[PDB]
């Protein structure tokens, strides 16, 4: 039920960037694999800031913050901080949750290897928490469908923080991640497309990064691939 898709064109997209990558697509029926390094789909990597999705769910569910709270620096909300790079709001939230509640929630959700270690404010960037791209697409598909074991309102509020782009009636939700301080570097873009008729198609892009690459390379590869697959 996890099968290589029609991959002759998308494979070349990753080759052209001179790196190894996979794109996992989950529909209501199938999981398909694309890219030039399909073994990445079942390989565990640190989640990097893709973990912000679960951090926000845990923090909101346990009333450690709310969507209107202003975090002092600009000063900003949890939702404003979701899409921003190198902001400490999510480290502060992790400290409020605390190691014990964070580990209990991550174990209850079963996210990746579900190991957070002893440092509550960085385990998603350097380990020991790791997750495969297949696990990430399954997690984000559950979020999109309001099927995670959290409040419906909490799931809706986190989904609203994840809107990336809208065009031509399609909404693209998701979250970037880049673990730059481990070797090799790991890049993520995990999320879903809400098509005009309401159908949901979830994705997880995972690729090796290098320091000279523009951050936009992940979105660039994602959009070209989703177009080739007629998902947008």
């Amino acid at each position: 039920q996890i099968v290589q898709g029609h991959n002759q064109v998308i494979h070349q997209y990753f080759d052209e960037k001179n790196t190894s990558g996979v794109l996992v697509i989950q529909t209501d029926k199938k999981i398909n694999l694309y890219g030039n390094a399909l073994s990445r789909a079942n390989t565990e990597y640190v989640p990097a800031s893709t973990f912000k999705m679960l951090n926000a769910l845990i923090g909101l569910e346990n009333q450690k913050t709310d969507i209107n709270e202003i975090f002092k620096w600009k000063d900003m909300t949890l939702g404003e901080a979701m899409k921003l790079s190198a902001v400490p709001v999510y480290q502060e939230l992790a400290r409020r949750i605390g190691l014990d509640l964070m580990q209990k929630e991550v174990k209850r959700i079963g996210f990746g290897n579900a190991e957070i270690g002893q440092q509550v404010d960085n385990f998603w960037l350097v380990g020991p928490l790791k997750v495969t791209p297949i696990q990430e697409v399954e997690f984000v598909s559950q979020l999109a469908h309001t099927q995670l074991p959290f409040s419906e309102k909490v799931q809706a509020n986190v989904k609203n923080m994840l809107l990336l782009e809208e065009s031509n009636g399609y909404k693209i939700f998701g979250k970037t991640g880049w673990a730059a301080d481990i070797k090799p570097q790991v890049g993520w873009l995990t999320g879903w497309v809400e098509q005009p008729d309401g159908k949901i198609v979830a994705f997880a892009l995972n690729m090796e990064m290098r320091s000279e690459m523009p951050a936009s390379i992940r979105n660039e590869l994602l959009m070209k691939s989703l177009k080739q697959l007629n998902i947008i």
